[PDB]
């Protein structure tokens, strides 16, 4: 009962977004996920047009970067086009609704216009999702709510973790999957997206705590890994990404069967 | 004891951004804080300019003003020293610290640099905090964390509420308080702040649920109402940010005893 990437895609009740997702990860024969923590465009945009071919997705945080602007949106939906990608703004929305919809709609980032995932914390209850749901857009739109995370002293646990499951089955119109460490759910239609991994044991020095992409993947059956300075700190950023790539890719094989 | 917030800004053990506080609320008689959420800087700096003399602080969402620029924020700090208000970017850093450091120091926004108070939830563990001290400490700011929140089915209860409080405690160094519903810690040098206010019984469409400043401030023990439509849906908003700051200042000495 354990389906492929395309397969998934292909389930009843698949969102098109996750639909889009899925079927370029089968193509590309790749489940990772570059975290783009950088605070240049010019370097966002090269992380992009470098890496695009080894990723099915790339995760921004637009608030870090100096000189955002949407051109430089513009830019990378050019190549997330090309390369065949999703984007994904890590927004972290976490209040009432009323704010969240002016916050994914408007205001300097505009996020609604070019960010093909975003993510929320459960946190103010499903008001949180409401809100996102009522940004009109003629666009193909999901997100990823906040089921578990990587970092020491998580509170993102037990009954919080159950929680954030039951909100995302309530709101699949919408809700596509979690940020999560593990398959926290059982549907497979939803996506699991896991951050704080590694190739070695470890974490740094504010409480992050990394896992490899077997264990992340293979052992805890999650579907992409999330990979920052692991690849962005790197010596050689492209070897790195593809020995990510080919992990995260094997470990995803090994749950198939056969 | 009963303190008030003028006796509160002597304490041993008070922060400095604390103390600057409770004095001009003291000399203001407000324990107000006005929510701006609008859309353009010109609103903002024309809100803060006629309201400023009503108001202990002023919170922004900086990701909601479609023309947001460092210069807004330079006009901003002008006009919180002439009517003095401090400036409380309601952020909600809600990520391991690596990351929140990054998003409080630096891109687009600087928020460190103008900011006199910023907000965190604690879903991620105690390093959101030290990832943010790490900035705001040597700089004289000050954080609040989300204890609880205002929305329908909120999760930020019980064990999570009082995680918290813990949170708080032992980085007393830097957070100087809560956005909270209630009176959550029992040390005075603590702050307390709660949005969900309206004089009139009621929510909005999208899980946000109102209490009065009575209630709030009088019944359940908080410092600091936090109004936002209330004020600036009305016709009048110099008056209705009196008679908010009125209601608030008289439930505050309702508790002052004898
Ligand atoms: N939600 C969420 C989370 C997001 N992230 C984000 O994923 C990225 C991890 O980057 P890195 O540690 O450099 O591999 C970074 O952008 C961080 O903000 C987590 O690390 N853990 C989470 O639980
Ligand atoms: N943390 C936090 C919270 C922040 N806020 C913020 O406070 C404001 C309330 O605005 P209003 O409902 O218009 O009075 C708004 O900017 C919202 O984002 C809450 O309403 N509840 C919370 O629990």
């Amino acid at each position: 009962m354990e389906l492929s990437f395309g397969a998934r895609a292909e389930l009843p009740r698949i969102h098109p977004v996750a639909s889009k997702l899925l079927r370029l990860m089968q193509k590309k024969e790749t489940n990772l996920c570059l975290s783009a923590d950088v605070s240049l465009a010019r370097e966002l945009l090269q992380l992009a047009d470098a890496l695009g071919p080894s990723i099915c997705m790339l995760k921004t945080h637009v608030d870090i970067l100096n000189d955002f602007t949407l051109d430089v949106m513009k830019e990378l939906i050019t190549l997330a086009k090309c390369h065949e990608f999703l984007i994904f703004e890590d927004r972290k929305f976490a209040d009432i609704g009323n704010t969240v919809k002016k916050q994914y709609e408007g205001g300097i980032f505009k996020i609604a216009s070019w960010a093909d995932l975003v993510n929320a914390h459960v946190v103010p209850g499903s008001g949180v999702v409401k809100g996102l749901q009522e940004v009109g857009l003629p666009l193909h739109r999901g997100c990823l709510l906040i089921a578990e995370m990587s970092s020491t002293g998580s509170l993102a646990t037990g009954d919080y973790t159950r929680a954030a499951v039951r909100m995302a089955e309530e709101h699949s119109e919408f809700v596509v999957g979690f940020i999560s460490g593990s398959r926290v759910s059982m549907k497979p239609e939803f996506l699991h997206l896991t951050p704080g991994v590694q190739l070695e044991a470890g974490g740094d020095n504010l409480g992050q705590q990394y896992n490899s992409p077997q264990e992340v993947i293979g052992k805890r059956g999650s579907d992409i890994i999330i990979v920052g300075r692991g690849i962005i700190s790197a010596a050689d950023r492209l070897e790195a990404a593809e020995m990510y790539r080919k992990a995260a890719w094997e470990a995803y094989l090994s749950r198939l069967g056969v």
